[PDB]
């Protein structure tokens, strides 16, 4: 990623923010991937809620990552958006974690959602 | 839109929700349009904050509209996402409203953001 | 929608373009809805390809709608993006149509994708 | 990113594809950042076309990255979407490159768009 390099060259120019943007995009891709993998499993009927939560988590994480990319002093929705993203990731983590013993893709995704949750919460500080 | 027709045919199947989805997509398109119009004005330097808020409002409104399209009994991020969208629209409305005397596009956008704010807040009930 | 009203107030200011933007957002919402409905069906394992195509069609249609909202004389990706959106909608229509006898949501979605395909192709002219 | 780890655990499971997904998300974030930086420059009126192209490139790159994340044998829009993304990045590169002597953020962005263009074109093979 080029998050850190772009922040330093912004004419209005933060480690917690860089980590948050990086994680949001990582987590968006991972959740989109996890949903698709779940859709290809024999046992897809057991993964409906997981697929749905991953789709919502991918959407929210892209939005949050985009918003945060534009947050390098003026009033912003950033802190509200990051709280919502943290809650989304917490929910998605919980469901992916439940399937992690059965599907390796869900273990990887649950780990990324946990990290993203932490990153987004830390950037609200 | 086909929001109402699709909700009624969902196997797990709400006027406030239909109005919220419709408005989110209307508002996303309107804000994207408003940002582009502002970017073409002689006086673009006065509209920087407006353009930035419109970009964030378009992103959040698409996300909210998508999430809400998937919310037709299971646990959801919906109510959190709709609160964030309502706050986003309130912020964007305020700035577009400030320019409404000068730019007709901003008057139209401020009106749509006001309506979307109301719709999203009403769907959290 | 406010597509037509916003185009007329753009400082750089087209019926085919308005219809294309409107349809892209309608189709994005419809496909997102169709995927979610398919995910809730008893027979979800038969709908894997449909769900996947709907997810891609929602993503492409939002992108196309956004791009087209910013296309009201300068060089643009618009015509390329609209060709891609037309191909996406054609593919998604074909698969939703295949399930239309079994699931009413897929009949509605197939009809919207057909219309969106036509609209996007007509706006490339 | 977790692109490579997720592809290997997909139940239907490609170096060119991994590089393409990674680059699309990098480029989406970079272009969103570049647009915001341009919007904060004294000389924003000279950067209108650059801002507009960056917004379109961010939208297309997210879409392409998402689609490609779901492309790990069945029929797909992938190759069409990647051609469109390659054309988008070529256009955005050209305009960012034109401003690269004046704005360091545009130099970084032009380099990322060039790389993403190459990656997306290589994944169509
Ligand atoms: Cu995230
Ligand atoms: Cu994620
Ligand atoms: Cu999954
Ligand atoms: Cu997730
Ligand atoms: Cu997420
Ligand atoms: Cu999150
Ligand atoms: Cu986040
Ligand atoms: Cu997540
Ligand atoms: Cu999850
Ligand atoms: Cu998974
Ligand atoms: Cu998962
Ligand atoms: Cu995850
Ligand atoms: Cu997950
Ligand atoms: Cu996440
Ligand atoms: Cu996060
Ligand atoms: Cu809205
Ligand atoms: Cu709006
Ligand atoms: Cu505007
Ligand atoms: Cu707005
Ligand atoms: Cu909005
Ligand atoms: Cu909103
Ligand atoms: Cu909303
Ligand atoms: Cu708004
Ligand atoms: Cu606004
Ligand atoms: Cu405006
Ligand atoms: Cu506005
Ligand atoms: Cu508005
Ligand atoms: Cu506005
Ligand atoms: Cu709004
Ligand atoms: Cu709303
Ligand atoms: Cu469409
Ligand atoms: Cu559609
Ligand atoms: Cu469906
Ligand atoms: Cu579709
Ligand atoms: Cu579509
Ligand atoms: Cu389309
Ligand atoms: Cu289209
Ligand atoms: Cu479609
Ligand atoms: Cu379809
Ligand atoms: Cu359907
Ligand atoms: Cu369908
Ligand atoms: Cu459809
Ligand atoms: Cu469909
Ligand atoms: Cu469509
Ligand atoms: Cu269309
Ligand atoms: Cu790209
Ligand atoms: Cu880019
Ligand atoms: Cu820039
Ligand atoms: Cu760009
Ligand atoms: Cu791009
Ligand atoms: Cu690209
Ligand atoms: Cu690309
Ligand atoms: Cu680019
Ligand atoms: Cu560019
Ligand atoms: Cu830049
Ligand atoms: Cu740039
Ligand atoms: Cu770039
Ligand atoms: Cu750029
Ligand atoms: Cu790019
Ligand atoms: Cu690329
Ligand atoms: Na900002
Ligand atoms: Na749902
Ligand atoms: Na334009
Ligand atoms: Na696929």
């Amino acid at each position: 990623m080029h998050v850190e390099a772009m922040i330093s060259k912004h004419p209005q120019a933060d480690r917690s923010l860089v980590q948050c943007v990086e994680m949001c995009f990582d987590c968006a891709q991972t959740c989109a991937a996890c949903a698709d993998a779940c859709l290809g499993e024999d046992k897809v009927a057991d993964l409906r809620h997981c697929i749905r939560l991953n789709l919502d988590c991918a959407e929210i994480c892209v939005a949050a990552g985009s918003i945060a990319s534009r947050a390098a002093t003026e009033e912003s929705i950033l802190r509200t958006m990051l709280q919502t993203c943290a809650e989304m990731c917490r929910m998605c983590e919980e469901e992916c974690r439940r399937h992690a013993g059965n599907h390796e893709h869900c273990r990887i995704c649950a780990d990324v959602c946990k990290e993203c949750e932490t990153a987004c919460r830390s950037a609200t500080g």
